[PDB]
């Protein structure tokens, strides 16, 4: 039913991503380690498509100035908040102009599989571009490719917090070429019984090549890392190509 | 949504209720082992609201015969299956005549709490009477009493099976005289993507006291005892009060 990162699905994010194990202060850590690799004086980071701002929470205690970009009003509200003094704008990967560069630019946790083809794959990058320092680099955590995606995957997995209990259980189905990941949510406590809520996405599967492709139209040299924060590997690039 | 055990609800039945735990196996041993406390010689068993039949497959291996009555049909087809050499009755424990009596008369895991006031716990209580051998023993499981009753419950468990997964949410509310519980259920596999379903029951809250009146009433003598398999006690009656 949603497909927009809205209402409760927004507010439950955070809760369902930690209970599956997820580890944003050590995905920071990583990250800022990788970044001054590459760019060893980086004083700034754009983390575009950053949802509730948790990598932005982490990645300030390694960079001077952090600061956002997110499509979906409810998840950027979350971000602010836990953000205060960071610029967080509201707005689309796909067109953004902030009329600045920064250090790294970053895209976490396969947002860019919410774009449809390799056009919007490819305005996506020159906008990443657009937005890094000669000296910096951009990273891109992507989604499955088809050489990777599994159909049919279920994960389930229950987590409580705060006398709320939530289950949270997903189906990944192969949708031409990208993925139908529907999700379903009960969400249980004492006081407020219990409340079922669904998602439903389709996450395009890039091959390795087209992300390749889209960096390099974009002016990035590009490398490719396996495995990566989510299974997925991370691709970083230079400007220079 | 659904309070009459049809359809998928009734085939998920047995797969949550042994992920919770419950065995039926080590319940019918206990019950066996209690029945021939008060009957050494007892013969024959009748179940009451027997459900998919569990109980009774296993009790099978403790009497000669064994026998079941249940409401709903898509239970009972169940429990046809699991038990094909046993008469399993179509019926309502309120009114049926099977023109026979056994050992043994039990009603178990709270189905009882499934009568609606004091003139039909009353007229079930009769029945379980009017089909006990003058020697045997009735067994009632009741549902909780408002002296034991936790308002706010909430239960969540996930079990998986053959390739499916199957998530339980229950939370138990204080409607009047009687538990309000509502059960989501989550159902996941990889070939037939996730389905939601939904029970709603109103289970009487009758206390000790009006249960053993319903036993008074019905020419048995009555028993509590605390705790018993699933945390709410047990009742024995004998015939001869
Ligand atoms: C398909 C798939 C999943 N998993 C692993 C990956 C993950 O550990 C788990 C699936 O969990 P779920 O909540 O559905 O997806 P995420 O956690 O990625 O969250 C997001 C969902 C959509 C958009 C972005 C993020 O199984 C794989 O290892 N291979 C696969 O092909
Ligand atoms: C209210 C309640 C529950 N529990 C325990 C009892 C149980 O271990 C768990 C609740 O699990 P759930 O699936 O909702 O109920 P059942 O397993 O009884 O199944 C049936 C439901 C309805 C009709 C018959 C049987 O919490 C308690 O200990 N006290 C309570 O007051
Ligand atoms: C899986 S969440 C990842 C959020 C965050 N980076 C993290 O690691 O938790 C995907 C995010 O992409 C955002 N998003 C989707 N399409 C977008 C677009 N065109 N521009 C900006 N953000 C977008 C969603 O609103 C959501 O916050
Ligand atoms: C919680 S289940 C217990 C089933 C079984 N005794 C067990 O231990 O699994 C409650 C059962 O009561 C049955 N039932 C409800 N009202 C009934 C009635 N009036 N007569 C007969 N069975 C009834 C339901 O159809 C269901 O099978």
């Amino acid at each position: 039913p949603q497909a927009d990162y809205s209402g409760e699905i927004a507010e439950l994010y955070d809760l369902v991503h930690q209970g599956k194990g997820k580890d944003y202060h050590r995905e920071a850590a990583d990250l800022a380690a990788l970044v001054r690799r590459h760019s060893p004086k980086a004083a700034s980071l754009l983390d575009v498509a950053c949802g509730t701002g948790m990598h932005l929470r982490h990645l300030a205690d390694s960079f001077g100035t952090v600061e956002g970009l997110e499509l979906s009003a409810d998840m950027l509200a979350i971000a602010r908040r836990r953000n205060p003094d960071a610029v967080l704008h509201h707005g689309d990967m796909r067109d953004f102009s902030l009329g600045r560069r920064f250090s790294a630019v970053t895209c976490m946790f396969s947002s860019i599989g919410h774009l449809a083809g390799q056009a919007e794959l490819d305005a996506a990058l020159e906008r990443f571009a657009a937005h890094v320092l000669p000296d910096g680099v951009v990273v891109v955590e992507p989604w499955w490719f088809p050489e990777n995606f599994t159909p049919g995957y279920v994960a389930a997995g229950t987590v409580e917090a705060g006398g709320t209990t939530v289950t949270r259980v997903s189906h990944s189905s192969r949708e031409g070429e990208a993925t139908r990941i529907e999700v379903h949510y009960l969400v249980a406590g004492p006081d407020r019984g219990i409340t079922h809520h669904e998602e439903s996405h389709r996450i395009t599967l890039f091959t390795r090549e087209q992300y390749e492709r889209a960096f390099t139209a974009a002016g990035l040299s590009v490398e490719f890392m396996p495995g990566g924060p989510s299974g997925r590997g991370l691709f970083t690039g230079l400007p220079g190509a």
